[PDB]
């Protein structure tokens, strides 16, 4: 009927219209933005000569401003805040910051004076700085595009892109603060009213946005099967910062909300992964729509209202001002380059020119532009603000952003490195042979046997888009040095891939194997890496500070009342209901000290004012029955704690006042200041600890980062050690490569040991949120692999896929810091003790804690093995000849093959710190071996603890070359077991059902040659059966795995 909404039609055509041109001009370089503004024009002229048309566009075409900015711009810049990489902006967030902030300012104030003095408009300065903020919002959408790929990536990529954010959120902030000096201006202004005025836009918008971010982050990690609210949660909180920002509080909205969309996308691990991937894609598709309709809409107001008002000197202005705005961009990035160059990442000089080029105007300019031109109404200026800028943006996107691309090459930046072109043309060789195999069994096929293969051929092609001498030993030195590099980049994938990295550990590993392969005789130097675990000096400080302060030993150390009377009260004086009360209590009592105070500021509504007083007096009294409860619980003990006085002085506040306002106007504001500025400094009390808790937050952030670098560098180093051995040939650089493997792990071992004793808490809760995670992952496969042999059907494993993703998401809502276990419970989860009660009893009642010093020897080489240790605190350097060193740490047991084997002790154990052990000693031992004889028996479970650890390197040397990491190899090993030899003396191999057998200790026999296998060996797949030898000085011991079809 003739209500119906007409903006439907206008908005979906737009959407088709959308559609045509990013399809059509997908290979020209012309971007398809350009061809919507022609649309636009075409339907503007149209539909001036047409009534019908201009019925459907008058609603869109003649907007209002604030639903202009209200809807739209909150979409563009949360968007291109949720697409930022942040962890790198961060990074460079000063670099940015300067070359944003005070460039656009410069910018803007020089495109200004331009404006003004330029052109014969006879703009003052207010017209004129909005001019140049909405000449200064960039959108560089297309160029970071082409970053993304080429080259440059990393740091420039996200440099400009970071730019282009914040010079947007200012150039609104800008614009704001000059359109109500323009089209609404006020009387008078105090410079102090002014500087207020700066606080909100400037200061209280980002703590608006932060709150609100914050606040959103904790429910999101709280929602855990519904995505329709996540997503519903997100579209609320962004739109409703931005209204409640410009609207209510009268903050600025665009940076609230840029901050909103950085700190959601910081914190995106609170969102459930599957819609984290939504979300990407869907403020992408809301930012197109608003670049598609604000194109259209200029396209077609340009030509209704504009371009009748254009005179032959305004195409000249143009001209002038964007060269003027192009080479005011140049001068401020150079003016600039001193100072950036010794911040974040140098400005090289061709990365500026990348930069100076790649400033492409956009949607944020038009959308302001239209307010003007709306605001304006009919006044000129309306008409040559939105001429202006529709015409830099024609302009820079017929100019810049299709040259962009050649720029690029001269400059010598698209250049595809040796190492990538390397990479691809291997992976396309492989998948080309992969195609071939799977085409000759295909053709095998008796059902496909007449298929058409030229035609199958042709459309399955995947193809390359790229396409001792002092000089000779240097030479192989580099290309070892390089073919090392090379290995660990590809162990810090694979790490990835298997979910034992997170993205951040993986992204900086890779960094530094990078910038070492530029440099020259340069390996990866943990120094680079200590930067990962470095605490910033002032959490630790706040920690220890906050946590003196509500230490409360004085009161613990307070006795129970000496008689009946207050024995009952003090059993409440430490129930947490009690505290619970009282703040519950305090808290509510802003509403009087809100209501009745600013009631009675209003007044200079009496019976308001009059009634209000009573609530004074329930409070009080709730107060008073407070402190009666206390010091009878506590008695005169009460006063110790400086926490109680403050409530006494509070109490006494309230006594003075009640009956003196009961009883000039110096008394009543007595009475409110006093109230207010006391009575609710109380909960502080309670408030510290969660400031404690968010501090351990920030810690743990970083200490877990720590783990990851260095924890997967330790295991790169370890992986490719075993390849190096095989990939290089001469002796001499082997060993001096191996040498630096091994002095940097030891230093990360090390250092990374010394961070668990400085905050043992913070250690144990990113260590079991590491051992959890791990269970989940494995977890998680076998359910995939049940599903894949179709042993559980699909909606059931689905089912139990939930329960794994819910329980990944309950572990960022653990406690940031878990009490560290007492040492008993150290031995209760030993590995050979887990489960056995009756055994853990016994070894509870016979081991001994000792307490050993810095610098103290627990044991030296050569030693009888007398007894084991397992380290409850502390961190022991052992350094044996059988050159040799290592650093252990909490829960490690030394001396575990000594008691087995009862050889001499092969290394020394020195402690770093003050260490505490529990000691156990071999008589005990073995008594518990002797007296402890079930299937999983004491022996059994030592030797396979043993076994394992054994094993490990002789499987990884063995299988390095293939795609097994460490971790696939100990669980491959896990399914193994020791063969007993007493229930068959010599055992026999079976290639079809034995996947790997590994020999432990004892020589063993080849059943047919009679070559006698050495100890330590690995059994060669060649040999059919074995014959072991029988004496007491060395019992065999043998490991196997078997396939997964059981025996």
């Amino acid at each position: 009927h003739a209500h119906a909404p007409k903006v439907i039609v206008f908005i979906s055509g737009s959407c088709l219209f959308g559609a045509i041109s990013r399809s059509l001009f997908k290979k020209l370089p012309i971007p398809y933005t350009v061809v919507l503004l022609i649309l636009g024009a075409i339907l503007g002229v149209v539909a001036s000569n047409v009534p019908l048309v201009e019925e459907h566009t008058r609603d869109v075409a003649h907007m209002d401003p604030h639903v202009l900015l209200q809807i739209f711009l909150p979409v563009l810049i949360f968007e291109s805040a949720f697409a930022m990489d942040v962890h790198t902006f961060m990074r460079s967030f000063s670099q940015v910051c300067i070359l944003a902030l005070f460039g656009l300012v410069v910018a803007s104030v020089l495109t200004a004076v331009l404006a003004m003095n330029l052109f014969n408009y006879n703009w003052n300065f207010s017209e004129a700085m909005m001019f140049g903020a909405i000449m200064s919002a960039t959108d560089p959408v297309a160029v970071v595009a082409l970053l993304k790929d080429l080259g440059a990536s990393k740091q420039l990529g996200t440099i400009i892109e970071g730019e282009s954010l914040l010079n947007d959120g200012c150039a609104i902030v800008i614009f704001n603060v000059f359109m109500k000096m323009v089209f609404f201006p006020q009387l008078t202004s105090t410079v102090g009213q002014n500087v207020l005025y700066f606080l909100q836009v400037a200061v209280a918008g980002p703590l608006w946005g932060y709150a609100v971010a914050k606040v959103t982050v904790f429910f999101l990690s709280h929602i855990f099967n519904d995505a329709l609210v996540e997503i519903t949660i997100t579209l609320a909180a962004t739109y409703l910062t931005y209204y409640i920002g410009d609207i209510w509080l009268e903050v600025s909205g665009v940076l609230a909300v840029v901050v909103l969309g950085l700190i959601v996308n910081a914190e995106k691990t609170s969102i459930s992964p599957e819609v984290e991937v939504f979300l990407h894609r869907f403020w992408e598709m809301l930012a197109y729509l608003a670049n598609t309709l604000i194109f259209m809409m200029v396209g077609v107001v340009v030509t209704q209202k504009a371009l009748v008002a254009v005179d032959k000197m305004d195409w000249f202005y143009l001209i002038i001002l964007y060269l003027a705005i192009t080479i005011i961009r140049g001068m401020v990035i150079s003016l600039f380059s001193p100072i950036l160059s010794r911040i974040g990442y140098g400005l090289t000089w061709r990365n500026a020119v990348i930069m100076t080029w790649g400033g492409l105007r956009g949607a944020v300019g038009l959308a302001l532009a239209l307010v003007v031109e709306n605001l304006a109404g009919n006044d000129v200026i309306g008409s040559k603000f939105l001429f202006h800028t529709a015409g830099i943006v024609v302009l820079t996107l017929v100019i810049n952003a299709t040259t962009i691309q050649t720029l690029l090459r001269i400059l010598g930046m698209s250049d595809i490195s040796i190492p990538k072109r390397l990479a691809m043309a291997g992976a396309v060789r492989r998948i080309h042979e992969g195609q071939n195999r799977t085409l000759n069994m295909l053709k095998s096929d008796r059902f496909l046997a007449d298929a058409d293969w030229d035609i199958a051929t042709a459309a399955c092609e995947i193809s390359d888009p790229y396409s001792p001498s002092p000089r000779e030993f240097a030479d192989m030195m580099e290309e070892a040095r390089l073919r090392m590099l090379k290995a660990e980049k590809i162990s810090y994938w694979k790490q990835f891939e298997h979910g034992m990295l997170a993205r951040e550990a993986l992204r900086l590993l890779v960094q530094h194997a990078e910038v070492a392969a530029d440099e020259k005789d340069q390996f990866i130097l943990v120094d680079d890496l200590k930067k990962s675990w470095q605490i910033k000096g002032i959490y630790p400080w706040l920690k220890r500070k906050l946590e003196d302060l509500i230490s409360e030993k004085k009161i613990a150390a307070i006795p129970m009342p000496k008689y009946k009377l207050g024995k009952l009260m003090y059993k409440i004086c430490h129930h947490m209901a009690f505290e619970v009360t009282i703040n519950i209590a305090i808290v509510l009592n802003i509403v009087p000290i809100i209501m009745e105070f600013v009631v009675q500021d209003k007044m200079a509504s009496q019976k308001i004012e009059d009634a209000l007083r009573i609530s004074n007096y329930v409070f009080f009294v709730i107060y008073a029955i407070e402190a009666i409860v206390k010091i009878l619980g506590l008695g005169r003990h009460y006063i110790v704690s400086h926490w109680n006085k403050f409530d006494a002085f509070i109490l006494v506040v309230a006594l003075v006042d009640i009956i003196i306002a009961e009883t000039s106007s110096i008394k009543v504001v007595k009475l409110f200041r006093l109230l207010r500025g006391l009575r609710m400094l109380r909960l502080t009390k309670a408030l510290i600890p969660k400031l404690i808790l968010v501090v351990n937050g920030k810690i743990n952030n970083q200490l877990s980062l720590g783990y990851d670098v260095g924890k997967g560098y330790i295991i790169g180093e370890e992986e490719v050690g075993k390849i190096i051995d095989r990939m290089v040939d001469n002796k001499k650089i082997l060993r001096e490569l191996k040498h630096i493997s091994e002095t940097g792990r030891l230093q990360v071992v090390k250092e990374l040991g010394l961070l668990q004793r400085e905050h043992p808490g913070i250690a144990v809760s990113v260590k079991t949120r590491q051992a959890i995670r791990t269970i989940l992952n494995h977890s998680r496969e076998t359910i995939h692999e049940l599903q894949g042999a179709g042993l559980l059907d699909e909606m059931e494993a689905h089912k139990l896929e939930l329960t794994v993703e819910i329980k990944m998401k309950r572990l960022m809502n653990a406690p940031s810091s878990i009490p560290p276990p007492p040492p008993e419970n150290l031995l209760k989860n030993v590995s050979w003790l887990a489960g056995d009660m009756k055994l853990i009893d016994f070894i509870k009642a016979r081991a001994s804690l000792l307490h050993f010093d810095y610098g103290e020897v627990i044991v030296r080489e050569g030693d009888e093995s007398d007894g084991l240790f397992l380290i409850v605190s502390g961190l022991v350097k052992l350094y044996g000849k059988s050159v040799f060193e290592d650093y252990l740490t909490v829960g490690n047991v030394i001396g575990e093959m000594g008691v087995l084997t009862k050889k001499p002790r092969n290394a020394t154990v020195t402690c770093e710190t003050t260490v505490q052990v529990y000691f156990i000693t071999a008589e005990d031992m073995n008594i518990a071996i002797d007296t402890f004889t079930l299937y999983p028996s004491l022996e059994y479970r030592l030797w396979r603890v043993v076994a394992i650890r054994i094993a490990t390197p002789l499987i990884m040397e063995q299988m390095a070359f293939q795609g097994w990491t460490q971790e696939k190899v100990k669980l491959h090993l896990e399914r193994g077991y020791l063969v007993d030899l007493a229930e068959s003396h010599f055992q026999f191999n079976i290639d079809a059902t034995l996947e790997d057998v590994i020999l432990i200790n004892g020589t063993a026999y080849n059943a047919h040659t009679r070559e006698e296998i050495r100890s330590p060996c690995l059994i060669s797949r060649t040999v059919h059966k074995l014959t072991f030898q029988y004496t007491a000085t060395e019992e065999p011991r043998l490991f196997v795995v078997r396939n997964a079809e059981y025996n």
